[PDB]
């Protein structure tokens, strides 16, 4: 009813073809056509993806099935799990990232869903925010298990530096390749984030000083203490960051590994 208001009308078939099936997931089907479409709740997302467009957030274009821009770059996913990033490299993508961030906050929405699976990178390394089926100070236990604040976890009015925490964790998976505790269960993992809190690096020593302070800031268990995406946005280890090109031969070695 509000939601047939709100979409286009026709045939999903009238305006697209060459449909091919790129990816699946629990919200969806993610089909390409270029553009790339997918196949209560469905009703806040749409609305959200079209009052609060930046470059640094996949751009919607309709809806009858959802249709957005094709990026051609992949996810971060697979830059995170088949690549290693340098300091530089991850400080250029965490950069791209607070601005999505700040934009969203500064107009009063929660992502709540922050993860490098909700990262999709450009053929000329523009990172760009997507997946806003989970966004909304606020008390639902919602998001992915791994990548939750721990205020989220124990169920505390949380606010919107709960994305900054899965921002940490996002900066974690970019590091070793995995959140932390991905062996574990999402149930076992929910306990552990409850029960430790800041998570620990592998090998600490391994990283610099500023990047060890950025995530400190960014996985403070004193939200007060914690960091906001304006306040990051101006750290120390974000003036190391790369040009956005030095992303395309991640990208490149990302296809590589995944053919
Ligand atoms: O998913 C959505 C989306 C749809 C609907 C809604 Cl409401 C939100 C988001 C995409 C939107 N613009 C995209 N641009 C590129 C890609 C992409 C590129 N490569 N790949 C991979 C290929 C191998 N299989 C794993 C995915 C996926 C995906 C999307």
């Amino acid at each position: 009813e509000k939601l047939r208001s709100i979409v286009s009308v026709g045939d999903p078939k009238k305006k697209y073809t060459r449909f091919e099936k790129i990816g699946q997931g629990a919200s969806g089907t993610v089909y390409t056509a270029e553009v790339a479409i997918k196949q209560e709740l469905i009703i806040n997302e749409i609305l959200v993806m079209r009052e609060n467009k930046n470059p640094n957030i996949v751009n919607y274009l309709d809806s009858y099935w959802v249709v957005m821009e094709y990026l051609a770059g992949g996810s971060l996913t697979d830059v995170v799990t088949e690549t290693c990033m340098d300091e530089g490299q991850i400080a250029a993508v965490c950069r791209e990232c607070l601005q999505a961030l700040e934009f969203l906050h500064s107009n009063q929405v929660i992502h709540r869903n922050i993860k490098s699976d909700n990262i999709l990178l450009g053929m000329d390394g523009s990172v760009k925010l997507t997946d806003f089926g989970f966004c909304a100070k606020r008390s639902e236990m919602v998001g992915t298990p791994y990548w939750m604040a721990p205020e989220v976890v124990t169920r505390k009015a949380y606010g919107p530096k709960v994305d900054i925490w899965s921002l940490g964790i996002m900066a974690i998976e970019m590091i070793e390749g995995e959140p932390p505790y991905l062996n574990e269960n999402p149930l076992r993992a929910l306990y552990l984030i409850a029960t430790n809190g800041t998570p620990e690096l592998q090998n600490p020593e391994k990283l610099s000083a500023i990047f060890r302070d950025f995530l400190n800031r960014c996985l403070d268990m004193d939200v007060e203490k914690r960091g906001s995406a304006k306040e990051l946005l101006q750290h120390q280890f974000l003036k190391i960051a790369k040009p956005l090109s030095s992303l395309t031969p991640l990208i490149a070695a990302a296809k590589e590994a995944t053919k």
